[PDB]
């Protein structure tokens, strides 16, 4: 495959080329810096199990098959979330209202709404068809009707490394993931919109903040600190066998 | 590198060439006097954990290098508080009302805050590029687009011995440090100012001291008193390995 590596490297970042920046820490075996994006994260090992690849099965190299089907699924999800992002900026900072009203406000029902959804999945159907029947033979899955979609030649044609764009796609990707998250929890905590947020934090920053909007924020509070209080513990139980 | 020392030694300070001036101390294994401004002070032992050097990995001298990284910092947080003691200094004796509500009486909103944030990061990180890619072949990064930055050449050019500057910047560096820290504490308990604060004090210096400003110089007593206790005990502890 074109979507894997070619020089095995971690690149230094925050604190260092791994999270959890100490000297007590040694990456999981699976993970050894030949996939893009690469920094030994994996609290609960989830890269040797969850997931069963479609390909043949009891052939070799099939514990790597999956870490690749979940990286696919890792850019999939993150080429839908750069667009949303783009396309709910471009949106409700232009001139309309909540953007979680717009798709309530188009009254689609009867015929229209069944013709639509009907003509949506027969192309889908048709475009995931090729997807899946490509990674079965090579280990990669384009979307477009093609393995690959280079139709300009650009994956190796940027003048500061060879493989630059592979590192820079997984984590444009992965900041917008979490940026669209942070849009959803905010819509239902603060009531306002993205832009009518960051300007009224950027008003005053100590009462335009999380603490101040009642019991919704200190919930979500409660809820990303018991997240993050478990795979601390998960991590560091790891590091001893 | 010439962040290094050439002679190994340490100094006669106010009870020792160690803190503890004890004779049952044993100064740490790590630190051995090649470093300026060494005495031996790691209670908590940060020297041989916390924090991944960006060097190339399981190159021998490894466990130094990360010693370096530390020094780096140090310096580095060192020599913008000896900037803000001088700024803060000529300004709140100078004209002006409180440092800590400048910034705030800027009225910094909208297109001109994007612009200054994003020109003043695309320098930095400009700069800081070149630190980290200074470090990696020389263990050294100096700050001005040079390894380092010895325009006129004053490293060794003090008529008092060879390595006295680097004995002298490690020391003013670590005593603006918690200079700044004092007056951001101070600023916080009593509300007024530096200055403000030394003349009352001169004044009558048996009510215009620390115990008598109400609960908040009591709390930051407590708080100071607990964690002076915390890194004796550990440092007891050590030396029964
Ligand atoms: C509350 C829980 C919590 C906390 C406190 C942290 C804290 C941290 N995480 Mg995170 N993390 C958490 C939950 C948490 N994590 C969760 C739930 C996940 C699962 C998704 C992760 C997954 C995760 C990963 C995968 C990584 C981290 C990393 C980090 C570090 C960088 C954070 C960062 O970029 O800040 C944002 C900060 C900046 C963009 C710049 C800071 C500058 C600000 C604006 C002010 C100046 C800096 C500051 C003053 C300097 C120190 C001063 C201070 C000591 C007084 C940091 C130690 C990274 C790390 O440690 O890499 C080595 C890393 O790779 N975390
Ligand atoms: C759905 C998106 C998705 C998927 C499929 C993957 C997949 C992968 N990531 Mg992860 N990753 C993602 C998003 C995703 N990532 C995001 C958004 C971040 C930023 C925090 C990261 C950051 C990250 C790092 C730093 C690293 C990986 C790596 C990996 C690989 C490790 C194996 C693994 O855990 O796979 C299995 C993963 C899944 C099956 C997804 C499980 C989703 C859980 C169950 C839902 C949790 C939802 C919850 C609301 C989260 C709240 C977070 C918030 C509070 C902060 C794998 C290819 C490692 C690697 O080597 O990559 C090449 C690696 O070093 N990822
Ligand atoms: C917090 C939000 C969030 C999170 C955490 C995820 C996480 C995930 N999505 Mg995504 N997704 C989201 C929002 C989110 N999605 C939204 C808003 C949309 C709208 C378009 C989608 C639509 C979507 C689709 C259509 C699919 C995913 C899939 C996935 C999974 C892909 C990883 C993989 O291949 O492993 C595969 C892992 C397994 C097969 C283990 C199954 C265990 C179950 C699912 C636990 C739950 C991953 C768990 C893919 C998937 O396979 O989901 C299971 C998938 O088909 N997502
Ligand atoms: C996947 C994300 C996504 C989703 C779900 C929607 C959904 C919607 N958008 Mg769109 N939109 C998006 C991304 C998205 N948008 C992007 C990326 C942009 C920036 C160009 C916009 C800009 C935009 C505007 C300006 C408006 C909408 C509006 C709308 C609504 C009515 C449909 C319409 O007029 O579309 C029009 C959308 C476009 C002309 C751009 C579509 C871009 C596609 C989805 C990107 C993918 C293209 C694909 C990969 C190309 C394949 C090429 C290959 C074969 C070679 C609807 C709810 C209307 C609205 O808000 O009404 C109230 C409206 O006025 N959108
Ligand atoms: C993706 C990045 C991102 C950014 C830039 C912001 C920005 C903001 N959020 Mg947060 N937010 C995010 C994700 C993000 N959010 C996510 C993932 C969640 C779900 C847990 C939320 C949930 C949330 C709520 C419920 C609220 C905010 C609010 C705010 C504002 C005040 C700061 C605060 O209280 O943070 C709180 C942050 C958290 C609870 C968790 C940390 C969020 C991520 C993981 C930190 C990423 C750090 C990274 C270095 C930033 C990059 C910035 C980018 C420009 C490069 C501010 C505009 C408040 C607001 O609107 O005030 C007016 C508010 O009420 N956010
Ligand atoms: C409440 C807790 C506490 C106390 C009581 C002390 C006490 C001491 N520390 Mg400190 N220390 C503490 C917490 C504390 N430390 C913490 C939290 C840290 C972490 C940052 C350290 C880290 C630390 C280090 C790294 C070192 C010390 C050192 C010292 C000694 C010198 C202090 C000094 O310069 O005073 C200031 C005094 C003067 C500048 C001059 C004194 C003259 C005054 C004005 C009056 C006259 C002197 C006096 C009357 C003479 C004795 C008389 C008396 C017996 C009646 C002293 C025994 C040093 C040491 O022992 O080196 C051998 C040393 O190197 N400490
Ligand atoms: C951020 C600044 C900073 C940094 C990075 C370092 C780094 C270092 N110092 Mg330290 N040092 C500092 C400030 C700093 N120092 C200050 C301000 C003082 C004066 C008290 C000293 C005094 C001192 C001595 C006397 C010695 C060192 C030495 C060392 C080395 C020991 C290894 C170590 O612990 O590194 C790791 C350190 C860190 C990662 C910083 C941790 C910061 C903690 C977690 C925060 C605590 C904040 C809290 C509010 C403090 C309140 C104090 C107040 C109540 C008095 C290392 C290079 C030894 C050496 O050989 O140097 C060459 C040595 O002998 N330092
Ligand atoms: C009490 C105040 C205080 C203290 C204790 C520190 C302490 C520290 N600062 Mg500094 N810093 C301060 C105020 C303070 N800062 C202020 C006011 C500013 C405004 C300019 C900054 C801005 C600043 C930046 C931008 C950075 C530091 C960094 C650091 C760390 C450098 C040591 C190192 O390289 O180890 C490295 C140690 C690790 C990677 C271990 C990580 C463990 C986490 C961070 C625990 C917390 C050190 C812990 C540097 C750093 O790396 O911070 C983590 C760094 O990038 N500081
Ligand atoms: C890092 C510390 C720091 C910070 C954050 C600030 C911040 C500020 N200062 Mg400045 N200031 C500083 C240090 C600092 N100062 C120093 C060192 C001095 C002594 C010369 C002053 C003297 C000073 C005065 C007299 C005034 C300010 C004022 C201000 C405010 C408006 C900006 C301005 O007019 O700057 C003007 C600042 C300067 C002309 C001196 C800047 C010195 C720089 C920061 C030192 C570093 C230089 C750099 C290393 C050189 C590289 C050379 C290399 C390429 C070869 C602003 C909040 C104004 C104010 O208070 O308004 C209400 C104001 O009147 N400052
Ligand atoms: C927890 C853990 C354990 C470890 O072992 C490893 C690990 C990495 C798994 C780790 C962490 C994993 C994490 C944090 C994963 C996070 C995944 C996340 C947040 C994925 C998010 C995906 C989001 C997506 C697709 C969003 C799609 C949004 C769309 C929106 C569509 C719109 C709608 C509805 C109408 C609007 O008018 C217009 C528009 C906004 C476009 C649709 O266009």
């Amino acid at each position: 495959p074109t979507t894997m590596l070619e020089e095995r490297d971690n690149l230094w970042e925050i604190g260092g080329p791994y999270w959890w920046p100490f000297s007590s820490f040694t990456p999981p075996a699976h993970l050894d810096g030949s996939l893009p994006g690469d920094r030994g994260f994996d609290p609960f090992s989830l890269g040797t199990s969850w997931g069963q690849p479609p390909v043949d099965v009891s052939d070799p190299n099939y514990d790597e098959s999956r870490l690749r089907w979940l990286l696919e699924g890792e850019l999939y999800n993150g080429r839908l979330a750069m667009l949303a992002v783009v396309g709910v900026l471009t949106v409700e900072a232009q001139g309309k209202g909540p953007w979680w009203e717009i798709p309530g406000n188009l009254n689609l029902f009867g015929t229209p709404y069944v013709v639509a959804v009907v003509g949506g999945h027969l192309a889908f159907a048709l475009l995931e068809k090729k997807r899946l029947e490509n990674f079965r033979e090579t280990g990669e899955a384009g979307h477009f009707g093609a393995a690959r979609f280079d139709p300009l030649d650009l994956t190796e044609a940027n003048p500061l490394g060879t493989d630059y764009n592979r590192q820079a796609e997984v984590r444009n990707c992965r900041l917008a993931m979490l940026t669209f998250l942070g849009f959803s929890v905010q819509a239902w905590v603060t009531g306002k919109g993205p832009i009518e947020n960051a300007k009224d934090h950027l008003a005053s920053p100590f009462e335009a903040n999380i603490f101040t909007y009642g019991d919704r924020g200190t919930n979500v509070v409660a809820i990303f600190s018991a997240f993050a209080a478990v795979m601390h513990i998960a991590e560091l139980a790891r590091e001893k066998k």
